[PDB]
């Protein structure tokens, strides 16, 4: 029985992109990205977690090795320092990216599709 604000506004994510392999969305000044664990990853150390600045890493230990998750070159560059992450025991990963500025985050790593939502004039 449909009562209320119905339709298709979004699957989970506020507005942004979803896909097989790490989740993530564009705000204001600040980019959110989820990756789902396990129910055998409760610990950081099963975790890999590189931040650098133009670049991340996301990997969890399997059993006798491990696997990336998302990992790839950002697409600009970001504050670690104000950047942070934490990881969920049985659900998934949380990375805080502080943007450098006022920059236009089409994407998280240099090779990912451009994100829906767009804005008048940038170019110019």
């Amino acid at each position: 029985g449909s009562s209320g604000s119905s339709g298709q506004k979004n699957p989970d994510s506020y507005n942004g992109a979803v896909r097989e392999n790490y989740t993530w969305s564009q705000d204001y000044t600040d980019l959110e990205v989820r990756v789902p664990v396990p129910k055998h990853v409760v610990k950081g150390k099963q975790v890999s977690v590189a931040l650098s600045s133009s670049s991340i890493r996301v990997a969890m230990l399997e059993e006798n090795g491990e696997r990336v998750l998302m990992e790839g070159k950002l697409t600009h560059k970001i504050n670690t320092e104000s950047s942070l992450w934490s990881l969920e025991p049985g659900k998934c990963v949380l990375v805080n990216l502080s943007k450098v500025g006022e920059y236009w985050w089409n994407a998280i790593l240099e090779g990912e599709e451009p994100i829906d939502i767009d804005s008048g004039p940038s170019s110019g």
